[PDB]
């Protein structure tokens, strides 16, 4: 069992991972990767994005870069993008690989 | 100006808000809406996840196209450096702030 710089290293290696104490079944974090984007794409191709920020990259703008992140797949199956890191997680050290 | 309460109601309108409190310049968020997405397409078709992550959609749902998975929607920002956010969190002073502006 590890801290959560350890957790932190292994997912910036493509591992899972998760706290023995959360309170929610079956759940995991993983990292997904920086990409860079041509400003066309984003603007006629990316899913999901709001017209407002499609109107701001048009009138401002070669390459936007979007960082990397951590992601949850929660207790109820769903995927959030954006994990949030507690007080408790990163203070703990009952992190595990979970793949 | 607005509380954080407000600003998240003008989010889920679609609009870009940001504090004028920030010490970064030009800033701001914005929401990213739900989706629900094919099990077979995340493990072939979606750019940007990891093979353990694929590897265990692949054994818990199958090759299946009939299956779904939800991904949630989440806040994203566009940082003082041009970068975009993926997954922008709250403050303790974001989120009782009441410096909240309409950017777009
Ligand atoms: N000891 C604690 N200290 C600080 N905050 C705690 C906490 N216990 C629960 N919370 C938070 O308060 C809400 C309800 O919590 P839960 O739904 O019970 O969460 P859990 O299944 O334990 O997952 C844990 C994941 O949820 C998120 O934090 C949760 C979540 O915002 C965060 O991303 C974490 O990694």
């Amino acid at each position: 069992s590890m801290t959560f710089g350890q957790a932190l290293e292994s997912l910036k290696r493509g591992h899972l991972v998760a706290r023995k104490g959360w309170n929610g079944k079956g759940m995991f974090i993983f990292m997904r990767p920086e990409d860079s984007l041509p400003t066309n794409m984003i603007v006629n191709q990316v899913k999901s994005l709001p017209e407002s920020f499609k109107r701001w990259v048009a009138n401002n703008h070669d390459r936007i870069k979007f960082t990397a992140y951590l992601c949850m797949k929660a207790a109820d199956g769903t995927i959030v993008n954006g994990w949030l890191a507690s007080q408790t997680d990163m203070l703990a050290n009952d992190w595990v690989i979970v793949e």
